[PDB]
């Protein structure tokens, strides 16, 4: 779809078999999601915004669906104030900035 | 244009007179560039981020062209780690996303 931009771009994700809100996010670039419990191994990763460092955990080739697209990569999960998805699964999706 | 996200989507921008890279980002409600000396009258604000928050001087009715096209809007200039243009100028260009 075309998404605009007068309001934060949220749309609704299937990830983990769960249904969640995320921010399609062009400045991000990796996906960040608010704390939840993913099975398997992670590794330990800090993730720079602004305002500062948080740590994360990174769990790799995550399955979500944005709206229908599927997408598989690293997903960081972590104290988020928001969930973010990021440039390494919208370029999955096939996203694109138009002006 | 059509801007793919498989690279960072950075652009030039002239604000002040000045030419500049800048991150189009459709995750920041507001435009957030990194510190100089803009003319006009200015107000101290506060911005939050994924790490926490950042002083900032708010900068009202600023001109400032994004790949040729003309925004006049707010800008906000502070400690932050990248120049970022955020929706209040993005939907005056007439950016969408669209996948
Ligand atoms: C490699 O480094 C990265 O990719 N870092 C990513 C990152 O932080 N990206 C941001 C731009 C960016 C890019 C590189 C360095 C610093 C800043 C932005 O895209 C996402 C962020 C989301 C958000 C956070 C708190 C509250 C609401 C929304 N938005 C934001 O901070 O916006 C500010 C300014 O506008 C205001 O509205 C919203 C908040 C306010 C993190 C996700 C992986």
């Amino acid at each position: 779809p075309q998404i605009t931009l007068w309001k934060r771009p949220l749309v609704t994700i299937k990830i983990g078999g769960q249904l969640k809100e995320a921010l399609l996010d062009t400045g991000a670039d990796d996906t960040v999601l608010e704390e939840m419990n993913l099975p398997g191994r992670w590794k330990p990763k800090m993730i720079g915004g602004i305002g500062g460092f948080i740590k994360v955990r990174q769990y790799d080739q995550i399955l979500i669906e944005i709206c229908g697209h599927k997408a598989i990569g690293t997903v960081l999960v972590g104290p988020t104030p928001v969930n973010i998805i990021g440039r390494n699964l919208l370029t999955q999706i096939g996203c694109t900035l138009n002006f």
